[PDB]
């Protein structure tokens, strides 16, 4: 691969977000680009180290579902760019506003995720921070998984109590369907965080299912019950999660 | 890190064309991949040495309207997979279907076409066989360009004997601003070919701008002009033609 970007070449435009690891600025390079971005004069190697890192993960990623890393620079500042979303995020299209998606579309939508999902697995990457603000629909069509910049209703139980593995991806995967089919965040009647944390946490509390559509599958149903077993052990692996709602789609 | 992949994992089959040096199948791998192999024979040192190349470059893009690279195989046999795109070629959207497109789409498709080349040349690649077919409008949207003789696009400096350079790809850009502003192929009423190659090497001939469509912006024409004049030295460059395209673009 070829990487490293010519530093003089990038100019930031509007502000958009904090980021998890810099300022984040809508940019222009050869169209729309999307730059997180550190504007410290010279970088701690903290600072440094997290930029090291970031770039070491996205690396290894190609796929039509993963955001697209295009490349980074050193010295103007320490940048990573990708390309820009067009669109809204899953987070905001289900809850944030009016628009119902179709049972169709929201099972593509799943699929999409699955095989975005799979694919990082695969090549053993762990997320650690997988749900629908983190999802974004690109031309509202194509899912592209990232992260941006909280996440409590996808944290798997252990996670609660090396805890972060596969299957709490896969957990966290099976709260994004929940989203998907009930158009809802699990919990809803429950206000108090510390009593969600705990009886989550403790293998009480877990998610409503019978909230979902009508609409949705059987199947469906249950291989979101799966992803949801306290065991972390009892959950299911990405390549059966994609196996199967594949099946389902092709029907 | 590493893009080789260990055999089997692909799963083959749907072929949808196939060459006197490989085959292309719709194949089946973490979703929806594309897999050109060299399962017709036993790869000669051109094509051989023309796969480790087209992988080596492939390597190096990475962007939205490039086409999306996804890795390699060695094993079962020599093998290149991508993205899968969805939808058909530009080629296709306006010649060969009802579809006619909205100018609004024309010029997204001329943007997003300048884009991806503009990153290309940035990096210092010559694409050398740019044309309508090699377009691919991935979810009827979204522009992919790749490589899947073909000469309406061809450089009057190609057709006489570097010649390939990114002039040459200048040019052959504007006659597919030519596709998009007119719905149609340059000469097509002329009817031989052979006389088409020495005119346009000659100067003789030259593509017909009356045909552009009348909803076709004044700053198209200059610069679709511009794109395939003779003199290749006098020839705008991508980062220019990018310019103009994307401020046409956003007064709208
Ligand atoms: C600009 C950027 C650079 C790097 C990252 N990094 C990650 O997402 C990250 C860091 C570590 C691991 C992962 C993995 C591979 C685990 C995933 N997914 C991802 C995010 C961003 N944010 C980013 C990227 C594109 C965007 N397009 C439109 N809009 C409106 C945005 O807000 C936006 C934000
Ligand atoms: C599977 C494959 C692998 C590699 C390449 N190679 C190139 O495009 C190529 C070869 C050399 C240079 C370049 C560059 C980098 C210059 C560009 N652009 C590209 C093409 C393909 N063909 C390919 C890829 C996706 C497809 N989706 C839908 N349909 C229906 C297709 O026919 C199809 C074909």
């Amino acid at each position: 691969d070829d990487w490293e970007i010519p530093d003089g070449q990038i100019t930031v435009g509007q502000r958009i977000g904090s980021g998890s690891f810099g300022t984040v600025y809508k940019g222009k390079w050869h169209g729309d680009v999307a730059v997180k971005m550190l504007n410290v004069t010279a970088p701690t190697p903290q600072q440094l180290q997290a930029f090291k890192n970031e770039v070491g993960v996205l690396r290894k990623t190609h796929h039509v579902n993963i955001l697209l890393f295009m490349g980074y620079s050193t010295k103007p500042q320490l940048a990573i760019v990708t390309q820009w979303c067009e669109g809204s995020s899953l987070y905001h299209h289900l809850h944030a506003s009016e628009t119902k998606f179709e049972m169709k579309k929201l099972i593509d939508i799943a699929r999409q995720t699955a095989r975005g999902m799979d694919y990082l697995h695969a090549k053993s990457i762990i997320h650690r921070d997988l749900k629908s603000n983190n999802i974004f629909l690109h031309e509202d069509n194509t899912v592209k998984i990232g992260d941006f910049g909280g996440s409590i209703l996808w944290m798997a139980p252990e996670v609660i109590r090396n805890p972060y593995s596969f299957q709490s991806d896969v957990y966290a995967f099976g709260i994004v369907l929940y989203e998907l089919m009930t158009g809802q965040l699990p919990y809803s009647n429950i206000n108090n965080r510390d009593q969600i944390i705990e009886m989550v946490g403790r293998g009480s509390l877990s998610p409503d299912l019978s909230k979902v559509r009508s609409n949705c599958p059987k199947r469906m149903k249950r291989l979101m019950a799966e992803c949801l077993k306290k065991k972390r052990d009892e959950r299911p692996s990405f390549p059966r999660i994609l196996a199967e709602i594949e099946e389902l789609a092709r029907e």
